[PDB]
């Protein structure tokens, strides 16, 4: 489970929002990008797992799982690249309130910044330090941490 | 402390390299920027922030310092905002040292990618993962779970 990352795609203002959950703690990162292409999710996956050890990644839609430029990605970082298929159907909508959480979040700091990845940035702070009583930014490092010793 | 960080800035390929480096642990994030302005180094700190527990920021010149963009980035973030003046003389020739190496990791992927970004985000992934017997990957995560426990 700590090396578990589930990749979720969202719409806002006519640009898409990339995702990437770390499953075991609700933590997230985030991008603005115009299109969900291949190259733009292999080079989001790239940046996440350099930054966390990424074992399994269950894609977002079968165009990503598909895509040549993704599994490359993949067998470049040593990611297993999975479906998303919610087997578990409580998945469906977890992604749902994850998104609308997360879309209300960016409404109450989208005043603040002129470009919405900035906004989206500000939601990934706040998602991220959001006491739950440990933040998903504390959770990770623990589980992780655990994992490693 | 497990929450201070430097900035420092590269250059290559007539464009600029913003890093983030983790000091207890040498762990580093990166971006390409076309030129170090305010509003990018304060946009990547945000990133920065909402990623990892960044208490402290040694910023890598005045222009940075002094910089409105930045030092609000800092306030919204709850980050301290400080000069990277090197009171230990041995910080100039670890940053240089860094970014030799840094370059050194890039020109061995650079082939591999068209785009300078891509080759710096598998550059930041190679330093991140490599051992010498704990990667950096692993000691940040180890000395900020210590810190949370
Ligand atoms: O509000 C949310 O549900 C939310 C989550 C939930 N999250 C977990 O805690 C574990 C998990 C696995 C798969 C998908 C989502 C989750 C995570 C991140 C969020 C959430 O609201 C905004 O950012
Ligand atoms: O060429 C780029 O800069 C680039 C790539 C390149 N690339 C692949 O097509 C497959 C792969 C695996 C590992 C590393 C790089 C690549 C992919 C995504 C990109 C690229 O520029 C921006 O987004
Ligand atoms: O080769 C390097 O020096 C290097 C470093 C060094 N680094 C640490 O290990 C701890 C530290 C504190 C302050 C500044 C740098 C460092 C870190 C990251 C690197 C390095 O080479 C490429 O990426
Ligand atoms: O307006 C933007 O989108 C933007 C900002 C905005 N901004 C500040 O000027 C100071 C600040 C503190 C906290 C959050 C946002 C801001 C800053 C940097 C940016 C912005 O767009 C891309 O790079
Ligand atoms: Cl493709
Ligand atoms: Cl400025």
């Amino acid at each position: 489970s700590p090396g578990i990352w589930q990749l979720d795609c969202t719409h806002l203002e006519g640009k898409v929002i990339l995702v990437a959950v770390h499953v075991a703690s609700g933590y997230i990162e985030a991008e603005v990008i115009p299109a969900e292409t291949g190259q733009e999710t292999a080079y989001f996956l790239l940046k996440l797992a350099g930054r966390w050890p990424v074992k399994t990644v269950h894609t977002d839609n079968g165009s990503n799982f598909t895509s040549t430029t993704v599994k490359a990605a993949c067998w470049w970082a040593g990611i297993k690249q999975e479906d998303g298929i919610p087997y578990n159907p409580q998945s469906q909508g977890v992604i749902e309130s994850m998104n609308k959480e997360l879309k209300k979040i960016i409404g109450q700091v989208r005043d603040q910044a002129e470009h919405l990845k900035t906004a989206v940035q500000m939601a990934v702070f706040i998602h991220n330090h959001k006491r739950k009583g440990y933040s998903a930014g504390e959770r990770i490092v623990d589980i992780i941490a655990t994992d490693i010793q």
